[PDB]
C-alpha cells in the first residue's frame, strides 16, 4: 500500500508569545523539511500557547492569533515550503451567531488549520467540548461541526483535536465512515500521574474505532499550574505501537507509514455526529514509491519517581523561564521539603539560580542550622543566613506576644525576609508547602503563605520521602553528590494521613466509606473537618505544579462560610 | 374571585447550618401561623443556606438536607401546624437515572418541597439552570421536569424556582396552560448595583406572560463575597406591584389577594418545555369569604448611595457573624478608605467591636496620625498606635534594603502587627484596598476586604453620603473631612469600567475619546496585576460582571494589549 513521511513536533508553546511561537514552529518546521516529510504537524493551540483562558474572549488577541498564522503561511511559501503541507493549532473565532448552540457574535474556537501555497487551505476546529476535564471551553466555545479530510498523495488524512477523541460518537467514528487511512490528532494535555498507561488504552481504542492508523501529537512544557507531558504516539490499525516520544522533552517523531489508498469517488456530506465532511485535495495522485527508513522508534519509558520529579522539574522551570526571571529564592529549614524544593530548582535552573537562606530563631535547632548548610554543600548553592531574633525581639518589645501568637510571629519575619531579598536582588520566591499540609491547613512556620510558587504543593508528604530517596539513588547511580542531606530525610500519622486525604481530595469517598475501607472513625471525622476548614487558607496560597486530576485545584471549591461539620 | 392568606418569609439562612436553618424556619412558621396564614413559603435553599458549592456533590450533605426536611414537615406537625402547607428551598439529588439529562441516579438537584400532615407532600425541582449567569448548577444539577401546582382552598398555586423564570417558554407559559391562580417564585438572586429596576422589569414581564399574580420571595444575607438583597415584590395580572419588601434587611410579607378558581375538570399531561403537571390537592373546596385587611405594603427605596453603603455592612456582617467571630482589626492611616472600611465596621458590628490600630513610620505625616485618631473620637472605636520603626530599624539593620525593597518591608511590617494582635486578641483582620487598586496592582494581607469591587470614584461618593447621612438625623458625621480631602482616578475609573466591566477593547476605549498611550499604559498594568489579585482576600460583589474566580487571565502570559 501507499507511503508517506510524517513529522510530528513535540514543542512547547509560551502563552501570549505568538510572534515567538511562530518562530519556533518555522525553526522546526525546517528540522522536519530536512528529513523528507510530507506532512508537519504541531500541536493543539501551538501559535497561542494553552490555557489561554480570558485571552479568548478578546477581539485583539483572536485577530492577533488569526494574522500571525496568515503571516506564518506565507513565510512557510517564502522560505520554500509553500508545496510543504503544515498543520498549526490556534485560536479563531466564529462570524457569525450561533442558533446551533447559543453562543453570541465572536464566540471563540479552539482550531487547527493547514498551511499550504502561502495561505490558509483549511480551517476546523474542536467538535467535542466536555462538562469535565479542568478547561471551561465549553461555556465559551463555538465548536467545530466538521468533519476535516486531507487528500495528500492518495491518502485521505483524518484531523481531530484533543477531546474529540474522548467522545463515544465524534470525530473517530466520523473518520471511518469518510474512509480515512490516517487519524491526525493535535492535542495539549495536562499531565496527570495515574500508574495505568491511560494515552496508549486511549489511542489504541480509537485507532481499532477508526480503523485506521492513529498519529497523536501533544504539547510538552509547564504553563502555571498545569504540565504537558508530551508523549506523543503512533499507533496502527489493530491497536500496535508504531513509534513512541519521550515524557517531558521536547522532540520530533519522523516516521514511515504504510497507509491505504484513498477511495476515487469518495464520500461527502453529512457524516456521524452530523458533521459535514470538509475535503481538500493536496495531492490525488500517488506519490512515487521511496525507501523507508524511518520507524520513530520508541523513546524510553520513565519510571514513577522519575517521571513525578521530572513533571515538577519542567513546571517550576517554565514559571521561571516564561515569566523572565532567572532565579529563585527558597528558605531552608533543614526539613526535608525545602531540601526537595532547593534539589527540584537545581534541576530546573542550575545550582548558580537557586539562592538559599536560613532564617535561625533563639530556639531553633542546631541541626535545623546544620542540615540546611549541608544541602547547600552538596547542590552548589548560593547559601546565607540571617537571623531573625534581632526582628523578633523588636515586635516583642512593643506588642508583648504570648503563645499561638507569638509562634505565628516566626513563620511572618521569615516570610518578609525571603521577600524583601527577592525584592532587592530579583529572584522569585518559592514556598515549600506540600499537598498533605495544605490540605489540612498545617501551620507553616517558615512562611510558606508568603511565596509566588509552591513547587510541591500538590505532592503528599507520603511522595516528597519517596521523590527525595529517588533523587539521591539518581544521583548515585552515576557517580553525582546525593543532593538532600540523610538527616533531613530521616528525621494522625503521614502514611495514613495521606491515605486518608487521597481517598477524601482526590477519589471523592466520604467519612463512611473511608471508615469501611478500615480507618478509624475519630481520626476520620476529625481530618475531613480539618480538611474543609482549611478552605480560606488554600484560596490564597500560592500557584504550584499540579500532578493530579482532581485535588483543590482551583476548579472546585467549598464555601469559606460554611457550618458543616462533616461525620455528624 | 377567591381569597387566601399568603405569609412570605424573607429570611436569612446560614450555609451548611442545617439544624439552625430549620430551628429558624419553624420560629418564622409560628410567627406566619398567629398572623393567620393559609400559606407559608420561604427562600430557595433555605434549610441549607446558599450557594453551598461543593458541598452539593457529597451524598453526606445532601443526605442531611433530606432529612432534615423530614424531621422539619414531622416537627410542623408535632407543633401543630400540620394543616398548614409551608413551602421550604433544599438540596435534594435524583431517585433515578434521567437519560433525557443523561444524568446517574444521586445527581444534585435544587429542589423545593410542600410540608403538610407531617410529610413531604409534594416536592419539584428547578428546570432552567443557565450557561450564563454567577451560580454553576448547570453542570452537576439534574432539572426537575414537572410543573408543580397546589390545590389550596378552591385555588391553583403554581411553583417555580429562581432561574426558570428567565427561561423564554420555562415554568411561566407552563402555568397559563395549566390555569393557575397564583405563580409562587421562591428565589436566592444576588446583588448587583443597576439604576434600572431589574427586579421588576423580570417579576411584571412574566406575570403578564402568566396571566395571573405572582410571587417572588426571595433570599436575604451575605455569604462569602455574595449579598442577596432581599426585596421580595407581588405583582398582579396586568403588571402593578401589590406588594414590595425591603432590601436588605429580613422580613415578612403577610397579605390576601383576589384570584381565580380553576376548574373542577383541570388540565393534565406535557405542557410547555414538555413538563408533566404535578397536582397536590390539600383543598378542592373554596375558603369561607371573609374580612380581606392585609395589603402588604410597598417599604421604602433605598437611593443609590445607601443601596451600595447597606450592600457593603451586611457582607461585612455576615463574614463576622457566621464564622463565629464578634470583633474586627482595622489599620489606620490618614486615608479615605481605611476611614470608611472603619465606618462600615462601625454599622455592621456596633463601634465597640471595632479595634482601629494606626502604625506610623519614620517619616509617617501629622495628618496620618491626626485623622486616624479624629476618626477614633467621632465613632467610638478601639484605638491604639504601635510605631513599625522599632522592627522598621532591626530589619534594615542586617539586610540593608535600597529603594525597592524598604518601601514594600513598610507595608510587609503593618500586616505583621495587625495578623499578631488579631491572632492574640481574636479580630478578623480587614484589607482596605479598592476596585482601583486591585484592578492596577497598588499597595494588604487579611480575611475580608469590604471595598474591593468599590472603585475610588465611588469610595468618596459613598464616604461623603456617610456623613450626609449621620447630619439628617443629628449624629457625628462619622468620617472626617480631611480624609475625604486628601491618569488621575476620575478618568482611571472610567476606563477600568469600560474595560473590566463592559468588556470593551483598547482600540474602541481610544474611540470612546480616551488617549492612546494612558490606554495601552493602564490595560497592561491590569492584566499583569492576576496574581496580586488572585491572592487577595475575600470581599463583597456588587457587580455580577467584574472581577471573581469565573473570569480570570493566566499568570504566565507574554501578550501584551496595545501595539
Amino acid at each position: 500500500s501507499l507511503q508517506l513521511r510524517l513529522a510530528l513536533n513535540q514543542i512547547d508553546s509560551t502563552v501570549g508569545d505568538i510572534a515567538g511561537n511562530a518562530e519556533a514552529i518555522l525553526r522546526w518546521t525546517r528540522h522536519s523539511a530536512e528529513q523528507g516529510a510530507h506532512l508537519v504537524a504541531f500541536p493543539e493551540m501551538a501559535l497561542t500557547g494553552y490555557p489561554v483562558e480570558d485571552l479568548a474572549l478578546r477581539s485583539s488577541f483572536v485577530e492577533a492569533s488569526r494574522t500571525a498564522l496568515r503571516e506564518l503561511a506565507a513565510r512557510l511559501a517564502e522560505e520554500g515550503f509553500g508545496e510543504l503541507p503544515v498543520l498549526v493549532g490556534y485560536l479563531d473565532r466564529s462570524e457569525s451567531a450561533q442558533p446551533k448552540y447559543g453562543q453570541p457574535a465572536g464566540a471563540p474556537r479552539n482550531a487547527a488549520a493547514v498551511l499550504h501555497r502561502g495561505r490558509v487551505a483549511l480551517t476546523f476546529a474542536k467538535h467535542h467540548l466536555p462538562n469535565y476535564g479542568v478547561f471551561d471551553e465549553f461555556r465559551y466555545f463555538v465548536p467545530g461541526d466538521t468533519m476535516p479530510i486531507v487528500r495528500l498523495h492518495g491518502v485521505d488524512i483524518a484531523l481531530a483535536i484533543c477531546e474529540d477523541l474522548w467522545q463515544d460518537g465524534g470525530r473517530v467514528p466520523a473518520a471511518r465512515s469518510a474512509g480515512a487511512g490516517l487519524l491526525l490528532s493535535v492535542n495539549a494535555s495536562p499531565y496527570e500521574r495515574d500508574k495505568d498507561d491511560t494515552r496508549l488504552e486511549l489511542v489504541r481504542k480509537r485507532a481499532q474505532e477508526a480503523g485506521c492508523t492513529t498519529a497523536y501529537l501533544a504539547m510538552i512544557g509547564g504553563q502555571d499550574e498545569l504540565v504537558f507531558d508530551g508523549d506523543s504516539i503512533v499507533v496502527d490499525r489493530d491497536g500496535e505501537v508504531v513509534a513512541r516520544a519521550p515524557q517531558f522533552s521536547e522532540g520530533c517523531v519522523v516516521l514511515d507509514l504504510d497507509l491505504p489508498a484513498a477511495e476515487a469517488e469518495p464520500p461527502t456530506g453529512v457524516v456521524d455526529d452530523g458533521l459535514r465532511i470538509d475535503r481538500l485535495v493536496i495531492s490525488e495522485e500517488p506519490l512515487p514509491a521511496y525507501e523507508a527508513e524511518l520507524a520513530g522508534g520508541y523513546a524510553d519509558r520513565l519510571d514513577a519517581d522519575e517521571e513525578v520529579y521530572s513533571a515538577l522539574v519542567v513546571g517550576l522551570r517554565a514559571y521561571v523561564a516564561k515569566n523572565g526571571f532567572r532565579s529563585v529564592l527558597i528558605g531552608l529549614s533543614g526539613g526535608i521539603d525545602s531540601a526537595l524544593v532547593a534539589a527540584i530548582a537545581c534541576d530546573a535552573l542550575g545550582a548558580q539560580n537557586v539562592y538559599g537562606v536560613s532564617m535561625p530563631s533563639k530556639y531553633s535547632s542546631d541541626h535545623s542550622k546544620g542540615d540546611a548548610a549541608e544541602l547547600a554543600r552538596r547542590t552548589g548553592l548560593n547559601f546565607r543566613t540571617v537571623s531573625i531574633e534581632p526582628m523578633f525581639d523588636a515586635y516583642m518589645a512593643s506588642l508583648g506576644l504570648t503563645g499561638l501568637a507569638e509562634e505565628n510571629l516566626q513563620s511572618r519575619l521569615r516570610g518578609t525576609t525571603l521577600m524583601a531579598i527577592s525584592n532587592q536582588e530579583g529572584h522569585i520566591v518559592l514556598a515549600p508547602g506540600n499537598k498533605s499540609e495544605l490540605a489540612v491547613g498545617y501551620s507553616t512556620l517558615y512562611g510558606d503563605s508568603v511565596g509566588a510558587y509552591g513547587p510541591i504543593k500538590d505532592v503528599y508528604k507520603t511522595s516528597i520521602f519517596r521523590l527525595a530517596e529517588w533523587r539521591n539513588r539518581a544521583a548515585a547511580e552515576r557517580g553525582q553528590t546525593p543532593p538532600i542531606p540523610e538527616a533531613s530525610i530521616t528525621k494522625p500519622d503521614y502514611p495514613v494521613l495521606d491515605a486518608i486525604l487521597e481517598l477524601y481530595v482526590d477519589r471523592d469517598t466520604g467519612a463512611d466509606a473511608i471508615v469501611a475501607a478500615g480507618y478509624d472513625r475519630e481520626l476520620v471525622v476529625k481530618t475531613l473537618r480539618m480538611v474543609d476548614t482549611a478552605e480560606y487558607k488554600r484560596r490564597q496560597y500560592p500557584p504550584g505544579t499540579k500532578i493530579s486530576a482532581k485535588g483543590f485545584g482551583k476548579d472546585r471549591r467549598l464555601p469559606i462560610t460554611n457550618r458543616w461539620r462533616e461525620g455528624h
